[PDB]
């Protein structure tokens, strides 16, 4: 107390638990002081961030250097989360997922480094997880069966019949099939492979499905013994929990067992190229749009200097942002309205994941004959910028955007910190140096004001003068995945043929022991744990005050320490709008702040918003009632941000938007609609679970009906249909129809969060705004298939439950978390082989079953039937109800930002009263209430069902007449 104030007392040279204070430096603009220490005997490098935020976070880092496309480090992660010396219990990870009040909980394997992050708010639990991951990373029991489990292994379709064929399975196999399901990821990964073909950067670290089966247990264990030495370990901490305790635990627990070695993990530099090359590659089709010729993507990439010289890398990042961000940026001006493509390529702008940064730029969806056209345009635009450079207002707009990024306060801030620092600290950079952001801006302004032509000459050096240029053209192949299946079966037959009958018996026996492992309920009593008694009883109350102004519009002010940041939100109902125009409303949400306003054209309004604001976005929301299925609230939320000083101007922009937006630029309108059509078309895989949830619930709830109209596959389908229309003017006749019903104050409410010192001025500005605006069921079961060209599956089952305020809601919440933790997690992930699939209950009281990338389909349906059967059986313990209470508390008590707390009152009208009552009811949750509610709603014949599927073809589903094919 304070975190920085105590951290300042650390003196250089202090010997503490085998470490020595090496540097302590305060970063006041981030309101913390960073301290880095080193292990004296082994030399282990450590970084701490001490900042007065309760949500403490820990992660560790290893420099991971694969030399092949087998994916050894990524699978190595997936194994070392499943068992270690000191906690040899089976799968420590997903059990501790049911043990925590953690805020974020997973791990990534990046291209050249591996990171194990977690974040939580309870100190003793933090110590527990500290011990668990240090032991899991450093002393993992590396059983060959786990090697089989998370990596690659051959088993019969039924592990009990040694007569059915052996096939490749393992979670990593399906996960890499999915990772290369996306064409955008194909393009990215191939790009890294091509640009730096000299070393480990030339391989696919995540793992090529065509190369994984080549890994043997001996190779994996050799890799782990080679790379996981403490001398290759990076420790990074952020939060407020006392540091010396961290030192005590780590020193006396892990580091004592090893001695100094030197990792032979230095990454050599890419040799400079002298001449460009050109390459043409194939990828997968589109979902599921038109013009099989107008699907071509092209890019040019450029080598950048080493990123350890931080300032110039920052400089070049800003230059990239100048080059590509916003519809007033040059390459936008040359490319977008050229009618040549549909939007910017993947990986636009500065991309610094690897050692050596690269610039990228390009388009999607062209005709391949224009690749030379595109690159010629690139060269000409580059030269034009060389000769004239950029307008200074765009400089200031970028600087204002970076400043806003500097002060914005996240709910997962530590993860942001670690992801932004990971690469540099990995490659022997000085991690404090990226933290000196204010310093960066200072020298940035200095360098701009000293040279008018600095920016143009930098473009010269690093685009026109680098012979290390590479141009990539990328076209889809309709039989790409057919080719993949061919080569997969080919490798499969060669690998099965080389197997001896004794080898085949060992394989079958080990499959037998594997599903035995997956079947036996085992203990984790050696794991530490919490109890329901360990949760604080009450929440700190959230302060509100409702001030009716002009003359009945409620406005909320919440004094907060946001560091000079103003947060505005506004929501208008839709009750008067004629229902036929609802499906086009989402576009109205998406573009209304993007069409131009009054005396400002699209370029000028964009320049002003990006110069003064932080982002001005609209996305429609449907708010259900808490106590009635046939009552719900539908409307649009406008959201924004500014620093305190620039508020009046922003709100002025809001006013001129509300009264006179420019609805006549239909050309740039067509461009925007076709481009957002492109992102909705190419984003489909990543949120398939949500799309299925939405589709399955369409015929179940009026709130479900309007959400489906607003945010589902129906919406993207309508959008694509629109984006192919040649004549838009009838649609342009629709916009004023909406405007005349939307932006007024007839049925309006607004919300404001601001710093305490600021409210009086905000009140004047907002009343100016408000004076400146006008003042004139039967559920029915459906089964649906979207024929998707995908190697994986997405299933949705929804069952109509009852809303929030019924006391059984707590029961159903614990039931859902229970089912996920103890039936569906086991079956669906480890037995089934899908990476993700589970069940959740939304605030709307709709109980959902979801699947994310499952190789299996009908076994899923059988698994859900058996899951509800098992729930109704009661065949589960009271300790599990304890732990599911614990996890539900881990979700509902998620840290809430200065920016969001509490939006849910302003949205749903739920006070602290109802939620606190729900929290006491969660304390009081019993076994008999759970069994009663499970008998009341989840039993067969009691409720209405809804079913949906997105994925490849299934003849069995196709021959079912009670299924509808879509």
């Amino acid at each position: 107390a304070a975190a920085c104030e105590r951290a300042l007392q650390y003196k250089l040279g202090d010997k503490i638990h085998g470490f020595t204070v090496n540097q302590v430096t305060s970063v006041p603009e981030l309101f913390l002081t960073a301290v880095k220490l080193t292990h004296d005997d082994t030399g282990a490098r450590y970084l701490h961030l001490a900042r007065e935020d309760t949500n403490n976070l820990f992660s560790v880092q290893f420099r991971t250097t694969p030399m092949d496309s087998t994916g050894v480090p990524h699978i190595l992660e997936h194994t070392v989360l499943c068992g270690s010396q000191k906690y040899p219990c089976r799968d420590p990870f997903f059990k501790m997922l049911n043990r925590s009040l953690s805020t974020f909980m997973n791990a990534f394997t990046a291209s050249d480094y591996t990171l194990y992050p977690f974040s939580t708010q309870n100190p003793k639990d933090f110590q527990n997880l500290l011990s668990v991951y240090l032991d899991a990373t450093f002393f993992p029991c590396l059983r060959e069966l786990d090697f089989w489990q998370e990596g690659w292994r051959l088993e019969h379709e039924n592990p009990s019949d040694p007569q059915t064929p052996l096939v490749f399975k393992g979670v990593v196999f399906n996960e890499m099939k999915g990772a290369f399901t996306d064409n955008e990821r194909i393009f990215s990964q191939h790009l890294q492979n091509r640009l730096l073909p000299d070393h480990t950067y030339s391989v696919v670290s995540g793992g090529d499905p065509l190369c994984i089966p080549e890994l043997t247990w001996e190779q994996l264990k050799q890799f782990h013994a080679t790379h996981y030495h403490p001398s290759n370990a990076r420790f990074f901490t952020y939060g407020n929990f006392p540091l010396e305790q961290h030192l005590k635990q780590i020193h006396e627990e892990a580091l004592s067992k090893f001695q100094k070695i030197e990792p032979s993990t230095v990454v050599p530099a890419q040799t400079p190229w002298d001449k460009p090359r050109e390459f043409q590659i194939t990828c997968g089709p589109d979902s599921f749009a038109t013009d099989p010729s107008k699907q071509t993507t092209v890019s040019v990439s450029f080598l950048l200097p080493d990123i350890t010289d931080t300032f110039e890398a920052f400089t070049l990042s800003l230059l990239s942002s100048l080059l590509t961000s916003g519809p007033n940026s040059p390459f936008y001006k040359a490319l977008i309205e050229s009618g040549l493509g549909t939007d910017f390529s993947p990986d636009v702008g500065y991309n610094g994941y690897t050692r050596e940064a690269y610039f990228s730029v390009g388009l999607q969806g062209i005709v391949e004959k224009d690749i030379e056209t595109v690159r010629s345009l690139i060269d000409r635009t580059i030269d034009e910028v060389v000769e004239k450079g950029f307008e200074d207002d765009r400089i200031e707009a970028l600087l204002h955007k970076i400043e806003i990024q500097m002060k914005h306060q996240s709910t997962s801030f530590g993860l942001m910190l670690t992801s932004y620092i990971a690469s540099c600290w990995n490659h022997d950079g000085d991690p404090v140096e990226l933290l000196k952001l204010g310093n960066q801006l200072a020298k940035f302004r200095q360098c701009l004001q000293e040279n008018p032509k600095f920016l143009q000459e930098k473009v010269k050096q690093y685009f026109k003068n680098n012979q290390h240029k590479l141009t990539l053209s990328m076209r889809p192949d309709d039989k790409y995945h057919e080719k993949q299946a061919q080569v997969e079966a080919t490798k499969l037959k060669q690998k099965v043929e080389a197997l001896s009958p004794g080898d085949r018996q060992q394989i079958y026996e080990k499959g037998l022991e594997l599903r035995s492992q997956q079947s036996k309920p085992q203990d984790a009593s050696c794991l530490p744990a919490l109890k329901v008694s360990d949760i604080e009883p009450t929440i700190p109350v959230t302060e509100l005050d409702v001030v009716l102004t002009a003359g009945d519009i409620p406005v909320q002010y919440c004094a907060q320490p946001t560091n000079g940041m103003v947060y505005f939100r506004a929501f208008s109902s839709l009750n008067t709008l004629p229902e036929e125009l609802r499906p086009y409303v989402p576009l109205f949400c998406s573009v209304l702040t993007k069409l131009g306003c009054g005396l400002l054209d699209y370029r000028e309004q964009a320049q002003q918003i990006e110069l003064k604001t932080g982002g001005m976005s609209a996305s429609p929301h449907v708010l259900p009632d808490d106590s009635h299925m046939d009552t719900y609230e539908q409307g649009v939320l406008f959201s924004s941000l500014c620093l305190d000083r620039n508020l009046p101007d922003m709100m002025q922009l809001w006013s001129e938007i509300f009264n006179n937006p420019c609805f006549e630029e239909e050309e740039h309108f067509k461009v925007l609609v076709k481009m957002t059509a492109q992102e909705l078309a190419n984003g489909i895989p990543d949120s398939g679970h949500l799309y299925a949830s939405i589709r399955a619930g369409r015929t179940l709830t009026p709130a479900g009906d309007l959400q489906e109209t607003f945010s589902g596959m129906d919406q993207v389908r309508l959008m694509k249909r629109i984006a192919e229309m040649t004549d838009i003017k009838p649609i342009l006749r629709k916009l004023p129809r909406i405007k005349k019903h939307l932006l007024n104050g007839d049925n309006m409410r607004c919300s404001v969060n601001a710093t305490p010192q600021q409210m009086p001025q905000t009140e004047k500005a907002v009343e100016d705004f408000l004076r400146s605006i006008g003042r004139s069921f039967k559920p029915w079961q459906m089964k649906t298939h979207f024929l998707m060209p995908f190697p994986v599956n997405y299933v949705g089952e929804c069952i109509r439950t009852v809303p929030y305020t019924d006391p059984d809601h707590a029961s159903l919440k614990i039931l859902a978390r229970l089912m996920t933790a103890k039936f569906l997690h086991t079956e669906i992930r480890e037995k089934g082989g899908a990476y993700g699939g589970g069940a959740k209950l939304s605030h709307n009281g709709i109980f959902t079953l979801y699947s994310y990338r499952d190789p299996n389909t009908i076994e899923t349906l059988q698994s859900f039937g058996k899951a509800v059967d098992w729930a109704k059986s009661g065949k589960f313990t009271q300790q599990d109800i304890d732990e599911a209470k614990l996890s539900v508390f881990s979700t509902v008590d998620a840290p809430v930002a200065p920016s969001d707390k509490g939006m849910d009152h302003f949205l749903y009208g739920l006070s602290d009263e109802m939620k606190q009552a729900h929290r006491e009811q969660l304390f009081a949750v019993s076994h008999d209430k759970l069994l009663a509610v499970s008998d009341r709603y989840l039993g067969t014949g009691k409720s209405t069902h809804g079913l949906a599927i997105l994925g490849p073809e299934n003849p069995k589903i196709a021959k079912d007449p009670s299924w509808i094919i879509r």
